[PDB]
């Protein structure tokens, strides 16, 4: 139990009664740093630790795939928690009011949370450390290697941040303990789910017929769910990761991503059990530098940059170069509208969206392909930020999420990048050319399967 996980948000003074878990981005009880520093805590003070989590009044920024993938988790994880004899407790509202009154009306001892760099997030520390009178924790339960300690500060490059992470690896990946039940034991989500439908259902993504557009079948929620979609890339996909995972046309990759965005299942455990089988090196690198560099990266990015959803977060050489082509004329310009229905004259970037509204889930390599379209069909970056991000988060079950912010800002502003020949609209941000992707895999094969 490693005490460089975890890290004070505010002092204060500890109460007698439980130790409360507010579980926010790690929505599972194996494999959580979180949850087993606090029942760590809670034992030391010969009290019982419970998991308190806020059904935010955000829910409505997105949309029923993102809810109900959430929620059916939640309620599998209700029954996990309760056979460890520890309790949940699901505060309709959001944290400032809920979390500290919880505290209050539960005598809390202390406050631990999990780790999440997003803005959203730490308005709600923010609203809840002036709510509250006892010690307040994170832990960061998402990353291998604690975020604040992977680096002291943003990297700009992969290949500045892959040797930090890399030698603080014999340290932190490391096997999990069993939680420890706790010693004794101490409306529905259904309902609430319910509830959530029907407020979402007028937004709810339709085709022109009313059919929905969504497919709820290509990745089913929850803990035991995740396991084996880790099980079965291990054992189908990962040995063809290397030489696929930039080929939308196979279904090759590990297909993790809502999983992990949720934390229905750890990373650590995911590294774990890739380190451990025995397939291509090459495979095992590349899935690796993606699940570790590039995904821990986007935590680095979130978490020193406040502005990392805006242009000025882009590198000086993506600024500088995205502004000498500011008023250059655009061959498109379309909507957000236009965009969200897939109605370019692209028929590549058109399949991609009709991907992500029918699955919830772009194919990583469509997703660059994506963004930098948006760059280059749009009047500006920070245009193209805004209608990239609202998209990402409306439709991908994996959105909302720092590998978000960072991957659109790698697309758009060259984030993590360098700089490549000089075009006109895009500068020298890296360009993704249809032709280009037609010499790569079987487009029109992508396209057909989406339209
Ligand atoms: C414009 C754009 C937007 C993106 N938005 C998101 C998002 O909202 N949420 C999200 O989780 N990922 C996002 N990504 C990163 C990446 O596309 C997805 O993580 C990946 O496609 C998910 O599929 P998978 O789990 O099957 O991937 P795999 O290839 O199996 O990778 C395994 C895991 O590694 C991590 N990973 C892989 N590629 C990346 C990457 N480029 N950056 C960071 N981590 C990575 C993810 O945790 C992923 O689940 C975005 C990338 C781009 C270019």
């Amino acid at each position: 139990m490693n005490p460089k996980r975890i890290r004070a948000l505010k002092s204060g003074k500890q109460g007698d009664g439980p130790v409360v878990y507010w579980m926010s981005r790690d929505q599972r009880a194996e494999d959580n740093w979180a949850l087993l520093f606090s029942r760590a805590i809670a034992k030391e003070a010969n009290v019982p630790v419970v998991v308190v989590f806020c059904l935010t009044d955000e829910f409505l920024e997105a949309g029923i795939r993102q809810y109900e993938f959430m929620l059916k988790g939640l309620q599998e994880l209700e029954v996990s928690l309760s056979r460890k004899k520890i309790p949940s407790f699901f505060l309709r509202g959001d944290p400032g009011e809920k979390i500290s009154r919880f505290v209050k009306d539960y005598n809390a001892g202390t406050l631990v949370t999990d780790f999440s760099p997003l803005r959203i997030k730490n308005q709600w520390i923010e609203k809840v450390i002036s709510g509250i009178s006892i010690p307040f924790f994170e832990v960061d339960a998402h990353n291998v290697v604690p975020c604040w300690e992977a680096s002291q500060k943003h990297e700009y490059a992969a290949h500045t941040f892959r040797p930090k992470l890399y030698a603080l690896l014999p340290e932190f990946l490391e096997e999990f303990p069993e939680l420890e039940p706790n010693s004794v034991t101490p409306e529905t989500l259904s309902d609430v789910l319910e509830t959530g439908v029907k407020a979402l259902l007028p937004e709810r993504a339709l085709l022109k017929n009313k059919d929905p557009l969504f497919e709820p079948w290509h990745f089913e929620p929850g803990e035991k769910a995740a396991k084996k979609v880790m099980e079965s890339f291990i054992a189908d996909r990962l040995d063809s990761y290397g030489a696929l995972r930039n080929d939308p046309t196979k279904n090759m990759l590990s297909n993790l991503s809502p999983y992990l965005h949720f934390g229905q299942i750890s990373s650590q455990r995911v590294v774990l059990e890739v380190e451990k089988a025995e397939s291509n090196p090459g495979s095992k690198k590349a899935f690796l530098d993606e699940i570790l560099i590039w995904k821990e990266i986007s935590d680095n990015f979130c978490y020193y940059n406040p502005g990392y959803d805006g242009f000025e977060s882009f590198p000086s050489w993506a600024k500088e170069s995205l502004n000498a082509h500011r008023n250059d004329v655009r061959s498109h310009i379309y909507t957000l509208e236009e965009f969200e229905a897939g109605k370019t004259h692209d028929p590549l970037f058109n399949a991609s969206q009709m991907e992500l509204l029918s699955t919830g889930k772009m194919h990583g390599y469509t997703r660059m392909y994506w963004a930098k379209k948006i760059l280059e069909w749009s009047e500006s970056p920070e245009k193209a930020l805004e209608i990239a991000i609202c998209l990402n988060d409306r439709y991908e079950l994996d959105g909302r999420d720092p590998n978000g912010y960072a991957g659109i800002a790698w697309s758009i502003g060259g984030v993590h990048d360098r700089a490549w020949g000089e075009r006109e609209v895009t500068g020298k941000i890296r360009y993704m050319s249809y032709e280009g992707c037609k010499r790569k895999f079987d487009v029109k094969l992508y396209i057909e399967k989406y339209s």
